[PDB]
């Protein structure tokens, strides 16, 4: 059995914190083109820079031959994901979700081939099989499969069980099971044998994995992404303005660029492999460039032409520049 | 305000285990008639002796003047009550426990008058709710009222989170939310203001109480009979044979009768206040009659008497003597 070199060359540019299985993950790689998916909830009417490296490694995964699905959370979303949260998640009413939804969708799009034969993309919304299913269906069906002593025990919800500082409702606590069954469902339903996701997701993604096993006896795999950070200690893409926006109306392409351009040196070489398709050898020079060329480094500008590019397309960079 | 003496006699005949704020649920009773509830699911096609208990109180509860509401199960018997109880239990298809929810409301109706007047009793079912609710719906509107860390802490389901060499599933774990919004949806449909129930209810009767507060804003309360048990330290109802139903074609009146005739010197003054109207002054006197008589005690001979008539009517107290 062959061996993709895809997971490594991931891990090269330091794009994988946790992988189920590396060595029959890479086999499976091999034999041919695989569908994997991501999700992401609508917990407001954009993503945010804390979606895009996911996004971007959907991207990889296409650009490497393989299908990749991108889910929108339109039930999850109406739930609230408590992993590694310290307090509760703000419900937002079905109507509003909704609009939320068809925003992300449309935003996630252009970041992805929907038209590049098989391995085009696929657009997929949890509300299509949680919107309309029974509480009992729900409970009986999905729930006999899960063993709270263990959900207990997931560290994403530890600390809330744990510190006397706060808790978690039941509302949140049964997240893990959505997403869980959201795995399987895309198993069945399009062959998705790979879930991939931010640091946060390790534990409803192995959910996924094993409600997959005992659903429909199938093996799949995943795999999630470093938690971004950066050298200072300060929280990756927070600004004293809030989120940055992937939405040019909520943060303008001119203002994305400038957050870029902002990056720290330290950080820069780090976030070059973390958000462009710059080979790892065109990084290492121009990191060894930037060392003894006694100029500006040119690395920040680089990263901000590259990323604006992929966020904002061609129009974007030019509107950075105006 | 004045105050009721209705749980002052129950106590009297040792049928009240736990009751929240009692000072305030005797006045609530003497300000006049009030609906009241009790549940019983459909874990088999009929009811037993363990049920027998509730189902007298209900009726006991209706001879001071109020009404009792008999639920029968039939969402909540698609999802087990773990309360006590060292192991899941099994799950039965959606068509079995429909047909099953039939017998036992037609087991339950002769025990109560259903003809009364304003205090007739009323037949309930909370597969009228739950059967339909979508589950986003259930996990938002009634799962945010519910605190993991407390549903975690009640000695219901401890021993199961606990205990290594046991589980609960996320199905059982759910059960609580069903019953505790089963109280508050009868509050809200017939103004019940009480539930009573057996002894390993206490945790479901209270999570009713505060979610009827929290979605209603109105004060209700509850009262659990004591676990019935035998001076020799067996499970009472229990037999070789299995349980003691109250299906004549399970367990013939004959059968039943003689059940009784067999209960222990030590246990049959006690049974008689549990399972019977005799008036305690009456019970105590004939307690006395058989310390001084010299003669078989009589005690037996009524008790079988007395529950074979309330069980199977005269006809089945004469089918027992033939
Ligand atoms: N839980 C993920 C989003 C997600 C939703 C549904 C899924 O099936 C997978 C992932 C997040 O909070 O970002
Ligand atoms: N849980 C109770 C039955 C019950 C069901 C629903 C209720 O609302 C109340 C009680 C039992 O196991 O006997």
């Amino acid at each position: 059995m062959a061996s993709s070199n895809l997971i490594k060359q991931l891990q090269e540019r330091g794009l994988v914190a946790q992988v189920t299985d590396e060595e029959a993950l890479a086999e499976r790689l091999a034999q041919g083109p695989i569908a994997l998916y991501c999700g992401f909830d609508p917990t407001a009417d954009s993503l945010h820079l804390g979606h895009l490296v996911p996004l971007l490694c959907l991207k990889r995964f296409q650009q490497a031959g393989h299908k990749p699905v991108a889910l929108v959370g339109g039930a999850t979303g109406l739930i609230g994901d408590p992993s590694f949260k310290a307090a509760e998640r703000k419900l937002n009413t079905e109507e509003t979700v909704q609009e939320w939804v068809d925003k992300i969708r449309k935003q996630v799009a252009p970041f992805l081939d929907f038209d590049c034969g098989e391995n085009s993309a696929i657009a997929a919304n949890n509300y299509d099989w949680f919107g309309n299913m029974n509480v009992l269906t729900f409970l009986r069906d999905i729930g006999k499969h899960f063993s709270v002593n263990q959900m207990i025990n997931k560290e994403a919800v530890k600390q809330r069980l744990n510190r006397e500082d706060q808790g978690i409702s039941f509302t949140e606590f049964s997240y893990n099971l959505l997403q869980g069954y959201d795995f399987a469902c895309l198993n069945k339903q399009y062959g998705v044998v790979l879930q991939i996701g931010g640091s946060d997701q390790w534990g409803n993604i192995t959910s996924g994995i094993d409600l997959t096993r005992r659903l429909h006896q199938n093996q799949v795999f995943g795999l999630t992404v470093p938690l971004i950070t950066k050298a200072d200690g300060t929280k990756f893409g927070k600004t004293e303005g809030g989120a940055v926006w992937l939405d040019p109306k909520k943060t303008s392409p001119y203002k994305f660029y400038q957050f870029w351009i902002n990056t720290a040196d330290a950080d820069v070489y780090r976030f070059l492999k973390f958000f462009t398709f710059m080979s790892i050898e065109e990084i290492n020079a121009l990191e060894e460039e930037d060392k003894n060329s006694g100029k500006a480094p040119r690395a920040q500008y680089v990263l901000a032409e590259q990323v604006t590019r992929l966020v904002h397309g061609e129009e974007g960079l030019q509107a950075a520049k105006r």
